[PDB]
């Protein structure tokens, strides 16, 4: 995944709780980590799919790894965006 995409995705997560000011951003920073799976993925997938303006499915945005894999995924969806 291109750094441009990695930085973008990592941003969508920060906006969730207003971050990116005094916090360190990493592509390995697993966004999904909850023993109860309380985290709202629908909100995340929507942000990325919206900003990037792509067409991703929940099944494709449910088992996505850290930002590393996330960025790579969106990349392919940005190739044809169909």
């Amino acid at each position: 995944a291109k750094k441009e995409t990695i930085d973008k995705v990592s941003d969508i997560v920060k906006e969730k709780l207003a971050l990116g000011a005094d916090v360190v951003v990493t592509a390995d920073s697993e966004f999904s980590k909850l023993g109860a799976d309380s985290l709202d993925t629908v909100e995340i997938v929507m942000n990325l799919e919206e900003e990037f303006g792509i067409n991703v499915d929940e099944d494709k945005a449910q088992d996505i790894s850290t930002i590393q894999q996330a960025a790579d995924v969106i990349e392919g969806l940005l190739e044809k965006k169909a």
